[PDB]
């Protein structure tokens, strides 16, 4: 199994969601970037596996779920089976990562992409190991009710550029944003 990554888009006041939607109006190319980064796998005959909390899973429009071309795994302690359209269910992040080592998935999974919510990000970010964060900075404040956890820059290094990621300022619907990639290894 390849690398472990989180991917998020975040406003200046650290918001990632409001009432199970994004805080900002749809940014079509930002979403295109999210799709491209999570779907693209180097390794022939494998797919990447996206892990998300139950609320994130239900925040994706039914038309778009499961996220096509990736293996979709939902985290939940309440659910007893994967939701309709999902592939896998686990009771914790650690369980999910362990599953990835089982026979069912060991040779199927390339990169693992955590896509929220707020508590799945936090546990990933604070667990020892090699982890990258792909962070889109939406450069304006937006009213939010969910937030991205604190990035500890003592351990997460912002990379000066990364292949496949644009380095300059993007703008859609009058909202400026930029892409960043952070890396820790501890
Ligand atoms: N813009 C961005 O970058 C992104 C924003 N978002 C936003 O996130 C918002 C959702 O907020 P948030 O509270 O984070 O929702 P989450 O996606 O974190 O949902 C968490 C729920 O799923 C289950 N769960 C979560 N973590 C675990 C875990 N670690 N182990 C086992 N089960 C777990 C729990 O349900 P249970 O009670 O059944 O156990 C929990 O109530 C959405 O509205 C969406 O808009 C989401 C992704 C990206
Ligand atoms: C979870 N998700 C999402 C949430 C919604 F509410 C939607 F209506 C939607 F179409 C996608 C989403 C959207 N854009 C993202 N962009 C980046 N960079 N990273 C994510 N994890 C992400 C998630």
């Amino acid at each position: 199994v390849g690398s472990l990554n989180c991917i998020v888009a975040v406003s200046q006041n650290m918001g990632i969601g409001k009432n199970g939607d994004l805080p900002w109006p749809p940014l079509r190319n930002e979403f295109r970037y999210f799709q491209r980064m999570t779907t693209t796998s180097s390794v022939e005959g494998k797919q990447n596996l996206v892990i998300m909390g139950k609320k994130t899973w239900f925040s994706i429009p039914e038309k778009n779920r499961p996220l096509k071309g990736r293996i979709n795994l939902v985290l939940s302690r309440e659910l007893k089976e994967p939701p309709q359209g999902a592939h896998f269910l686990s009771r914790s992040l650690d369980d999910a990562l362990k599953l990835t080592e089982q026979p069912e998935l060991a040779n199927k999974v390339d990169m693992v992409w955590i896509v929220g919510g707020s508590s799945v990000y936090k546990e990933a970010m604070n667990h020892p190991g090699h982890l990258k964060l792909f962070v889109t900075r939406i450069m304006q404040d937006f009213e939010s009710d969910t937030f991205f956890p604190e990035i500890d820059l003592e351990k997460y290094k912002l990379l000066p550029e990364y292949p496949g990621v644009l380095s300059d300022v993007q703008e859609e619907k009058g909202i400026k944003y930029k892409f960043e990639v952070y890396e820790k290894n501890d």
